[PDB]
């Protein structure tokens, strides 16, 4: 709510790549999250400068299945608040979820996308993708990146949809151990 724009406030960057503009999420130290789909190079243009990547870890299941998450550990001063703590362990169902994000379609948007189940592995523009929380919320192209969260609650890192549903990597504490 508050807790959900403050958030993007503190933590999130517009980041510009040749597949466009997505939404960028803080976790704690220089470490980010990004869809991995955003293609991001050695370099990436975040807040319309350009940022060396230090590292860059592209997720996948014990199965090497995508998560859709890349974590880019940024060559930069700012520290992110550390959210870890507001992360969950597990995949869970959530209930009075919102989709936030701040990009030049959607500007400092939230919208209530509902309750967001555990959905498992489905085939995204042909690459299989694991671990996937699903939202009964018709999203639309430009808002991947937004975060999937309420008050305490920061869930899944927008990244895909079929003009009906909403499909969101889900976001496991132990990604960012």
């Amino acid at each position: 709510h508050e807790f959900v724009r403050a958030l993007i406030k503190r933590n999130c960057h517009v980041i510009t790549t040749s597949k466009g503009e997505f939404n960028m999420l803080g976790i704690h130290d220089n470490c980010a999250v990004v869809p991995t789909h955003a293609e991001c190079g050695d370099s990436v243009t975040i807040d319309g400068r350009e940022v060396r990547v230090l590292k860059q870890c592209i997720l996948t299941d014990t199965n090497d299945t995508d998560t859709e998450i890349t974590l880019l550990w940024l060559d930069q001063n700012e520290k992110f608040r550390d959210i870890r703590r507001f992360i969950p362990e597990h995949q869970r169902e959530w209930s009075n979820m919102h989709l936030a994000t701040n990009v030049t379609k959607f500007p400092m948007l939230d919208v209530e996308v509902g309750t967001v189940i555990p959905y498992g592995e489905v085939n995204l523009s042909g690459n299989p993708t694991c671990r996937l929380l699903k939202y009964n919320y018709p999203t639309k192209p430009g808002q991947c990146g937004g975060v999937i969260a309420n008050t305490g609650n920061i869930v899944a890192i927008h990244v895909g949809g079929n003009g009906r549903v909403g499909y969101g990597a889900a976001l496991l504490r132990k990604y960012f151990a």
